[PDB]
């Protein structure tokens, strides 16, 4: 079926001080909207174009495909792995696992703040699963559909576009990405590093 | 583990006349070696970079994790979805989701073909499971590592990059394009597709 | 020698209501200033890269030189395309040529907002000069430094980066793009066409 | 008017044994031709966007426009920079010139290489003059529209795609970008340099 605006396990407001809520109401409300309406719509233009043995336009329906979904996506996985109770340091397996893939918890942060704050206009820092050799990696995502490998799985994502922050932080964006890891909900990154090594 | 260059399951030549054997030689024990010892040194960097305490270089390092583990990860599979006994249609679920996705096997073909031919430079064209929306989509990759959501499960290629073809081909890649559904191996989509939706 | 931050030719307050002044208070002492000094960074590596004779970091020290002097180079005409005298419309031969390249001033301002509120993720919209054919076009330039030829004589640029107008605008976009047309100094544009069709 | 297929100033041949006749042909004749004829149509479907008021498909008329009319503008200007009597250095102002911005001719020729050879997929290296700032700079062209800013004057330039020498070279692109230096025509560049610096 199709694609549709998920609800968030909080109140915009939550995440307070953190993350003022009138951003997370345009960024919910008025962007994710927008691109879940744009993956609906790509896909239906495909179908169109499929029906009428027409794809003069294959470059832009596909693009456009692309770029829709890849923002659904991924705003899809912000909204949980944030959270008003999350914080701190992850647990366990997750835990051990970053700490062999990074050297240390710290030495993993201090990689993706890097990777997070260098973003060459819009773009999120993302940690991923690699099935191909089985490793926990970082990876610095253009826009929202650019710079890393087919069937990555993605565990935690952080948005560097300005949207993100530009009212409360606005030009600041070093101390917006370090306020994030006050809000990283952790048994959903490493709820989903479970799924991602089984 | 690194990463390895994987063993084909053929003898370079057993393409031809499809896609020659030359081509398949330089392909995988120049271009894909090229993309495996890249996809090491990348990881490498970002250990001494990660000791050191210094993401000077961030952008390079993950930009060049990208782009060679993207190449890895395609030609990984591309060399799976060939083969020489291959040809013909899809079978069985496979075949039944495509057509009901597509409309039926001759409009996918339809579609993908635009895809890998339109390509702005250097791409691919994917077939692939997004697991979001549950959906079987055409991609069309910008050079490895762009156009396409994070995620998503890829299940056949076709390598559009000049290097593929214009040895034999030159610079009529419309018309290997068209020769590549004469080695599909359908066993092999079908069995990703099989994982996809599990 | 050096890449230098311009003065404005006016108070950053002067484009109210338009454009507030926080914004291009935040937008040129911090942004502007960010790409200058970037840009000379830049420069400054590349000589060190030379001497050592060790061009290892090519690629970032390349991509680092393009993305900065192009967001210096794009504020730069940005500010001068500003004026709190403007609107109007063009005059003279400019508005002869416009008329001619696009059907009408009207016309040409439908596709120039097209193109500003369509882009992917940051980017601007931009008028030019097209010396090889000698013809006025529209681009949709991503970032600073994508997409458009070589050689293009820059004319009107309109600054899409979510940074030019979230503070005051929020997501809407397309208000933005439309108070925009008050503010552009003619004078300028104008002289830009007259030096780049000589 | 429509923007044209060039004639060489000589015979695809006269390039031996640096470059290829068959790659002169067909690089000219085939992928250039290519260029051109998308670049006029490109110019068109705007023209007929602009007419029915209907931009909708905006996005792709603007990177087609983009996309060739770059190619075009690329390879006009690749045939000039080569010549069967060139080779050697460049002289009077253009050498001082070189020297005093890249430290020395070799040093200059050493980066030139270095951009050329690390391309992530297809592009090229290219030397331009920044107006701006007044300075000799060496840009890595993604594909041919991407990776450098508005107003550059293109001086200089060596195709890093593929079909630039896979025929004669292979995979082996460090060979061709070396071979490369022989069949520069330095009148042409200085020549360049001389208007840009008018
Ligand atoms: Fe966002
Ligand atoms: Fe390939
Ligand atoms: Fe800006
Ligand atoms: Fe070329």
């Amino acid at each position: 079926a199709e694609y549709t605006l998920p609800d968030l396990d909080w109140d915009y407001g939550a995440l307070e001080p953190h993350i003022s809520g009138q951003i997370n109401e345009l960024h919910h409300s008025k962007h994710h909207a927008t691109y879940v309406k744009g993956a609906n719509d790509a896909v239906a233009k495909l179908e169109e174009a499929r029906a009428k043995e027409d794809h003069s336009a294959i470059l832009l329906n596909e693009k456009n495909l692309a770029f829709n979904l890849a923002g659904h996506v991924n705003h899809t996985i912000w909204w949980k792995n944030l959270s008003p109770n999350g914080g701190d340091k992850p647990t366990g397996e997750l835990a051990a696992a970053i700490a062999d893939a990074f050297g240390s918890f710290d030495k993993f942060r201090a990689q993706f703040h890097a990777a997070a704050t260098t973003v060459q206009g819009c773009g999120w820092a993302a940690l991923g699963w690699d099935t191909l050799g089985n490793k926990l990696l970082i990876f610095q995502v253009y826009d929202h559909q650019t710079n890393f490998p087919l069937g990555i799985v993605p565990l935690l994502l952080l948005d560097m576009w300005e949207h993100a922050f530009y009212l409360q932080y606005k030009n600041v964006k070093v101390d917006f990405a370090k306020a994030f890891w006050n809000v990283v909900n952790w048994a959903d990154v490493q709820s989903r590093y479970a799924a991602a090594t089984s």
